[PDB]
């Protein structure tokens, strides 16, 4: 069902009430789930896989999360149709075999929707003001955490963390103002917005953990940050800055080398290459290197293995990734829950994972921004201080109440 921008999706979502919904924005499509038909919900610390239909719900064994995952994809509620996905930071301590302490959110959801409505400009098919926030407070604390991670890799324990920071916020936050509003001031390479079982969370996802299509599996790290915060001469001066900028650039080739390595570990040999090497990539308050990575999956592999390997994205958990998880348990003291971890769109063409960062999110006891800076051994903290100020500087002016 037919019929002939963005205010009018904002507005739509106000009128999914308080429904559970998930948004995605892939260009040139928005797409918009509303309530359940189908879902698998693996819950916090990863003892439970609940699958529920209308028939009923069932508990499935969870001794591999990712065969969880398959047998939903296969499953006949669920086979042909578009699924909205969220998995959590610590989904890759439970796939790894690694303890941690669980948070409150789930490790994965996956949702096949009841109703979808299709946004490809400026049409639709149908099936069946802001929060003052100070990112500068606790930053003592923040350059305290900084400093231990590069004791901790100078004396060799590993070689590159991300170390983030949460932002409690005073009262809780308009969803569909703060997304319309957020993203026209963001060019992201994804938004979301969902809502389930009480949680909710909204963001502009700065790079793709992964893609596939068919046979072919594409990463898309992203790695060094300078502001695009000021005039145009400050912008392309920080821009020309963040090219030349040895730190960066080492940051960055290193990160790459260990999406390389990962996709190996997946993909046919020799299919795995370098399509785009460190070029600027703009987001909004913040101007990234980015590199594209890409390969063949191998035939005893699929694109659940692909993401296994590939979550958390190097670029928000760090090198090498075991020892750099371990670290940020040890070092952050509340949990990442969403923050760091992906958002999925799962349809005939195509597995699509957006990573989480310069996003907002709040549940029953809690309402939060978070962001964080990639630690190696040459990093200052200050540096890395005002580096999340900047990233938060994304999201934080547009939060709406
Ligand atoms: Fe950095």
């Amino acid at each position: 069902e037919f019929l002939h921008w963005l205010p009018t999706i904002s507005g739509v979502l106000r009128q999914f009430a308080e429904e559970e919904c998930y948004v995605y924005e892939r260009q040139p499509c928005w797409y918009l789930g509303k309530g359940c038909q189908a879902r698998l919900h693996i819950n916090a610390d990863g003892t439970q896989a609940t699958f529920i239909d209308d028939a009923g719900e069932q508990k499935w064994a969870v001794d591999s999360i990712a065969d969880c995952a398959r047998r939903f994809m296969a499953h006949p509620q669920v086979k042909g149709r578009r699924v909205y996905g969220q998995v959590g930071f610590n989904f890759a301590a439970h796939a790894r075999g690694i303890a941690f302490n669980a948070g409150e959110w789930p490790l994965l959801t996956l949702t096949v929707p009841r109703e979808e409505l299709i946004f490809e400009k400026g049409n639709v098919t149908v099936y069946a003001a802001p929060l003052a926030v100070d990112t500068a407070l606790n930053g003592e604390a923040y350059k305290q955490q900084v400093a231990r991670a590069v004791a901790e890799i100078r004396r060799g324990e590993y070689v590159k963390v991300i170390v983030s920071r949460a932002i409690p916020l005073p009262s809780r936050i308009d969803m569909p103002a703060t997304l319309l509003y957020g993203r026209q001031a963001n060019t992201p390479v994804r938004s979301f917005m969902f809502r389930q079982e009480g949680r909710e969370a909204l963001g502009f996802s700065p790079e793709l953990v992964m893609s596939v299509t068919g046979n072919k599996v594409v990463t898309e790290p992203l790695a060094g940050t300078r502001d695009r915060m000021g005039n145009p001469e400050h912008n392309k001066a920080k821009e020309a800055e963040l090219l030349h900028d040895s730190k960066e650039v080492l940051e960055h080739i290193l990160s790459v080398k260990e999406a390389i390595a990962e996709l190996e570990a997946v993909c046919l040999p020799g299919s795995v290459v370098v399509e785009d090497l460190m070029s600027v990539r703009q987001r909004g308050s913040v101007q990234h290197l980015g590199s594209g990575v890409s390969g063949q999956l191998a035939e005893n592999k699929d694109a659940w293995d692909a993401f296994t390997v590939l979550f958390p994205s190097i670029t928000a958990s760090g090198i090498p990734k075991n020892a750099a998880l371990n670290a940020i348990m040890q070092i952050e003291k509340t949990p990442r829950e969403l923050y760091s971890g992906a958002i999925l769109l799962l349809d005939d063409t195509r597995f699509d994972a957006a990573l989480v960062l310069r996003s907002v999110f709040q549940d029953s006891q809690r309402c939060w921004i978070q962001a964080g800076a990639g630690i190696i051994a040459q990093s200052t903290p200050e540096r890395e201080l005002t580096e999340t100020r900047e990233k938060l500087a994304s999201i934080a002016p547009y939060l709406m109440v």
